[PDB]
């Protein structure tokens, strides 16, 4: 017998220590590994897993060739040891899936799978293994998820879904789900946020998400979730911004709506909120995807005039390619420890990868209540050495 | 301590969604991928698994030429991962088998495995790992059974097997088999089935066997079957006829006898009674294994004037290839849910499949009692990639 | 908790049938697979396992090229799942070994694993993964085991050795082992058998041991065991002799000496007694590793003149090569089931497969209380598709 | 439940047995074997095991050309089964480590991993696969540890440190880490050890560590540890020294300071005290890393006139090559039985290994209270077949 998940408070903590790292494009040299993007972490009582959306080729072959693309059949959640490179002969399907979650809720895993055309996908919620539920597009408009764990607490889990265009007026629901079974959603008030995508979720006491807009937003879009319903919604206040594109710091402080400059189109990020201050990773470049740094900003998550950069960790230099990242938690004893991934994508249509796929590899990282070093931790790959 | 499997019935459902698909045919470019055919789904109280017929060989290596052969000593049922592609790294060998049926009883694993001579083969029932029992050929002609999941209750497993030529006359058993020895056999009842083979089976309290006359039927032949007898058998009323080739819709209704119509050579497929109506798969093309399918016709199960199809979904287009398919049921809570696999066959001897060898990849769908979204779910190998 | 397992009878049989092939050089087209000989089979209370001395290189590698070689340093014995090939995603090293044993006791394996120079080797005895005690060389020349199973009774496990020269008078032990620890040895006497070696044993109250004679002896040598001590000694009866080469069928009846006949080299087989009959293996030809056939001789266990063949199973045409052959046990309920494997060999020395290495495939059958049908599972590779 | 590991005394023994072996680099001839070095042996209550520092590349790939370098991002501590190559299907990644200890505490295990920038590294505490704790540099001078298993007493494992240059006075340390958590550490004292690094650590009671001094010392300096404190720290005082390089056979007996003679650059080996003598491994050249010899020199843990080498067990011939060596325990019943593990680096710089990749392969021996045989047992590998 195993209990439920805990509605545990976040651990202290003061810096982020390197994790796993699978170096899966170095390993994929001779087409072993599977072609995969948008990766995530999420851990069950016994380990801690890698999950990504395969593409349903293998690296350096012919069908790997135009994988760039978002969203075909060919797409799977797989699910692979963490910190390895996803292969034949360690990975495992989990559901046909171009969007995805999943999460433990203490007992069973949960997973949130969509796909089909784009005016007419379905999401298959999948527990323990059997598909439990499902969810219809109702906007018509690529129906789609996290792309990181959703998190989920005394046995009701919590997902955020979006269905709609990208950079104009979309709709954003939180779904609940128990033991695979749709309880309820909501609908997000639009009194603050204006756009909601690929939530990074994770719990303190309460969930907490921080998100993508697509739209007019270079600050995160932000939700408080219980078991019941959606507690509180905002941007991060933090006035130096942290999706990409973004402004240089400093730049606005908006709790309560987006920036309105440099909205689009984004990237997938993470932040951890910690008393009134708020961790926020992000690309170390402005424009585009490349680097990846975590900083503290002091009186972040409030209203004020006080925010400082108090810390920045460089983890991946602006020499080398970073993508999506995401948070993902570990039970400690009494709290759960605020961990992250970093998508390192390679290949299409970044400059210079000079191959026709387009996959990544994972780096990951964990906060301890300890002063870290410091490092780098790149793809290191030498695109020049791969199958193109 | 895991009680035998109970005679649950049915779960609700009005549609059919995406589950797993392993796109084995793509990953199998670098020839780490088994050769197979025949496959099909069984879940135990813990994971659903693919099984196949395994060719003793790799794809695309010199032994895959010629694979298009049914029978040969180098065939092997092989078990692994549901939705992953069979390679040498994941797979598990059940037993030496050019024809196969398997099911869990709650408890363990049973398996039927026919292999030998054409004149002479013995199917070999293995229970828990361990060879119990085994059938001799007994009317010399290539014994042989459902090429999917047999189907047991509270503790006593039901597998149809078919020994005699194709399209003519010969013998259809049913055997009941507990703890892998053979409690009994009953030969079918032939005032309405003129002809049985490749039963596709599931759990509706009773079991359910919607089968293949390759004879003189377009229409799909059935038994209902206990744990100690064959309750009652027929062919599906449906107007719409679901056997490869068949008449163009609408066809007969042929409660009681084969459709007398494009009866030969028939293809292995499955269908759902519910209620009075009829679930039924089939190709898309009338004529060819391409495209998949699934139609739910109202009174379809019954004598009626009033069979229309109410529902069609259409799951691979017929500019794609497909092949088998087959029933297995995921247990609910108190009921099973019917779900289904599709085998799509790439290479010999379908039209432009410019290889030597013959294999397939899988896909799979689950009922839900909710509306379905759309999409298509092919092989997606480009034939001209593949190492011939 | 498990118990020892019990000093169970052999289960009625009266034919064998096709239970697990692994097609492994077939799979090794493509250099997956390792390169092996001396397989052998052993199952625990959840699994059948392969066993085999692996060579420590991959099949058609530069590294497999000269793989005829009986010993050396890089022979290791490894373990896989039954009926599949040996790759390294698969395969578990147990111990160095260019000679070795296994067997499992109800709760634990062990294994005895012979390596190190000719004239000074030494067993290792492996007793739930630890090194637990070791046999030193005594006669100084190529120290060695039996190539498949041992047998275990209440917990202490039996194994047969030999120290000494081929063709000429050596010394033969039998070692009891108890959870690791060596209890007691004894000398073979010499009263009947004149030379042994690679016993091929199975439980039936007591252990019985079918080994090779390789230097006057055609018919092949025995013992029975118990958990204390050798209880009988002979050769067997039947006047069919099933050690290669051999005097064609009907030779000499010498239940209490070596045929003094074609008796060298000689190769690893099997038999079963039951009641005064006896199962033999052989291969087909009588002078060389091609075909493998199993006989029931009619009191061919006894001094008798009523010997006769009452059942010939031919699993193994001349034309194709077969190998060592050696038998297993699997718990029934309160029976122990006969079981055996054919080691099928390929390359070096065999006429025509014109390669460099030397590997094998294997193919397993058991024993049930049911007329068999007949068939032919032999390696089943093209040689000319091979990497030499 | 599993209890913490005990304080049991070293089992009796009086030579080493060969044990596993994974002739990784024979295997690794067709590019599947990840590039390694620095291996080592850990068990927990079910499996040995082996681990190594990846190098994020497969052997022969151009991502393997220039693997010499001893640090860089893309080294991870991963782990196979032990006697096994490593490969992407086999292996899992513990942690991103370029420097790494492991050790299971008799319920779960912990490991110790560096990475970093030279100048400002960290060590990560993983405990139960969770990241518990956190060292960070000191001295800003490549921290590091072990290479090899740490020990566990009663739940608190202990774990030798460095930070500092090499060649020159450097920070050593023991660390106390109990369930993951850091609890002390000690200054090692400097009253006779003038350098340590690399310890080789076993538990007779309480922890023994024999260590690489790499500065002054050709014979290696050792500490007892219990689960509070450092109990006694020294140098061996066997006049037949066991570092490399080092003097020719006899030379100083310095129990109290380095010999002042040969001590640089080092490499990591083991010992084991045994009553007043003492059991050394070596390489067979004084000089260079190749071949691996272990002694035993009565008398030679102590102060004495009576030092001499009254063992020799050649286990690796001088014109083969060897590497780092090291310690590891197995439980018996009542006692911990010594055993260890030897690398087997091929490629850069090793003389005629005329490749461009730094590898290596693995071997064990076990002692047992019996008398041992004789062999070789080598890489194994023809350099000039492998991928450049
Ligand atoms: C949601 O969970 C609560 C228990 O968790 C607490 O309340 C949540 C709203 C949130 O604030 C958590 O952080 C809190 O820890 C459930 O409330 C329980 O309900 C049962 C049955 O009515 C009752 O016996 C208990 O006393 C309640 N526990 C508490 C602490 O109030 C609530 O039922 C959950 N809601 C759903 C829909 O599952
Ligand atoms: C990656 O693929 C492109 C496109 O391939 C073509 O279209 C595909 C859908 C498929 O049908 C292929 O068979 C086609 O070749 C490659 O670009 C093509 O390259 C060919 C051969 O040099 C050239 O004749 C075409 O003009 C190109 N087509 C286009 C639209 O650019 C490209 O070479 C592939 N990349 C790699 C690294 O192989
Ligand atoms: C077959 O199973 C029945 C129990 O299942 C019920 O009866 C079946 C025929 C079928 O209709 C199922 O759907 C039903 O749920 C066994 O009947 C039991 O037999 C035992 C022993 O005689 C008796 O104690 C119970 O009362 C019976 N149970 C019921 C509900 O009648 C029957 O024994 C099974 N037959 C075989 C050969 O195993
Ligand atoms: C697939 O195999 C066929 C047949 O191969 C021949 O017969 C086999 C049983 C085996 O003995 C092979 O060695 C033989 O080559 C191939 O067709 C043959 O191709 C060869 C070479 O071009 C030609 O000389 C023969 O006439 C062909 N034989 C026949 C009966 O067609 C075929 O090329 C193979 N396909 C692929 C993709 O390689
Ligand atoms: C060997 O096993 C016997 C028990 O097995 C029986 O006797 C064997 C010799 C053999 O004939 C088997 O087939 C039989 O089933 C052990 O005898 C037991 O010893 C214990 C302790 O003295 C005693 O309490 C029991 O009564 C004995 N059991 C019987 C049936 O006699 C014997 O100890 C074993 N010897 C060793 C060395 O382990
Ligand atoms: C299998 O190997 C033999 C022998 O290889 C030679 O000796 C080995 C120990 C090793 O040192 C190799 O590098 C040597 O090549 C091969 O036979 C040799 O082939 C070469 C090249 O054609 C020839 O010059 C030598 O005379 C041969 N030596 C002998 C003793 O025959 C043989 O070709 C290999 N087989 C395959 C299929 O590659
Ligand atoms: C360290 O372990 C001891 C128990 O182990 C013994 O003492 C060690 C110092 C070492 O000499 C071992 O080989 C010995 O076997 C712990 O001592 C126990 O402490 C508890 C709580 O105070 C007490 O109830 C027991 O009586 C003590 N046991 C003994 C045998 O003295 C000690 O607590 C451990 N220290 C730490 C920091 O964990
Ligand atoms: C191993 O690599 C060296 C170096 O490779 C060069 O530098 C690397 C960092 C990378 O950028 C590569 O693309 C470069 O080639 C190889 O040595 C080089 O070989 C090339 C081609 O022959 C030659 O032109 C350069 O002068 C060489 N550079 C140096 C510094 O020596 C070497 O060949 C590789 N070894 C193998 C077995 O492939
Ligand atoms: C469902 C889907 O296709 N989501 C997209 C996504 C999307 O286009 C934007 O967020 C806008 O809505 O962005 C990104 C992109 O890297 O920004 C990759 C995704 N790829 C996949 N999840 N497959
Ligand atoms: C035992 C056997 O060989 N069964 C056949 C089968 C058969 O020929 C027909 O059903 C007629 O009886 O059809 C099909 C075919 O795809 O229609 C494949 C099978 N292949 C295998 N099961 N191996
Ligand atoms: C220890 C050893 O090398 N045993 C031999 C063996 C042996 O030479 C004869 O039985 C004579 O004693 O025969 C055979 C051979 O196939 O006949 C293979 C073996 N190979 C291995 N077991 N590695
Ligand atoms: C942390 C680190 O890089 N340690 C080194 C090491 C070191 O340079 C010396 O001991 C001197 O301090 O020596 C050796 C070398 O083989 O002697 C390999 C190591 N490689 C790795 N552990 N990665
Ligand atoms: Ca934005
Ligand atoms: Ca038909
Ligand atoms: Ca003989
Ligand atoms: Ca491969
Ligand atoms: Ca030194």
């Amino acid at each position: 017998f195993r209990p439920f998940k805990s509605p545990l408070p976040l651990c202290p903590f003061r810096g982020f220590f390197p994790f796993h790292k699978d170096n899966a494009i170095r390993l994929g040299e001779n087409k072993d590994v599977i072609v995969t993007r948008e990766p995530y972490v999420s851990c069950d009582n016994d380990n801690c897993w890698s999950f990504a959306l395969a593409q349903g080729a293998l690296l350096g072959t012919k069908h790997s060739n135009g994988t760039i693309k978002d969203r075909t059949p060919y797409r799977s959640l797989i699910r692979f040891p963490i910190g390895t490179a996803p292969v034949l002969g360690n990975y495992k399907e989990i559901c046909i899936a171009w969007s995805s979650s999943s999460c433990f809720d203490g007992k069973e895993w949960m997973h949130v799978c969509m796909t089909g055309n784009d005016n007419d996908a379905s999401a298959q919620i999948i527990y323990g293994g059997r598909m439990t539920d499902s969810i219809k597009s109702w906007r018509k408009d690529i129906l789609r998820t996290q792309e990181s764990e959703c998190q989920c607490i005394d046995g009701t889990c919590v997902v955020a879904v979006t269905d709609g265009p990208a950079a104009n007026s979309a709709d954003y629901r939180v779904y609940w789900i128990r033991e695979g079974k749709i309880i309820k959603y909501e609908n997000v008030p639009k009194t603050k946020i204006q756009y909601l995508e690929e939530c990074s979720c994770y719990v303190d006491i309460d969930v907490y998400c921080i998100c993508r807009d697509n739209w007019k937003g270079s600050n995160r879009p932000w939700m408080r979730i219980n078991n019941e319903t959606i507690l509180e919604t905002g941007y991060v206040c933090s006035k130096f911004h942290s999706d990409t594109p973004r402004p240089a710091d400093p730049s606005t402080m908006s709790c309560d709506s987006p920036s309105n400059v440099n909205g689009g189109p984004g990237v997938k990020g993470f932040g951890f909120k910690a008393g009134d201050d708020v961790w926020l990773g992000r690309t170390v470049s402005t424009s585009g995807r490349s680097g990846f740094e975590i900083i503290k900003v002091t009186e972040g998550w409030i209203n004020s005039p006080n925010h400082v950069k108090s810390i920045t960790q460089t983890l991946v230099s602006n020499n080398d390619w970073s993508g999506y990242s995401g948070s993902f938690i570990v039970k400690a004893k009494d709290c759960f420890q605020p961990c992250f991934y970093v998508e390192l994508i390679r290949g299409r249509p970044n400059k210079n990868d000079d191959v026709s796929w387009t996959s990544n590899s994972i780096v990951t990282f964990c906060g301890l209540d300890n002063e870290p070093g410091s490092g780098n931790w790149p793809d290191g790959s030498n695109i020049g050495f791969m199958p193109k």
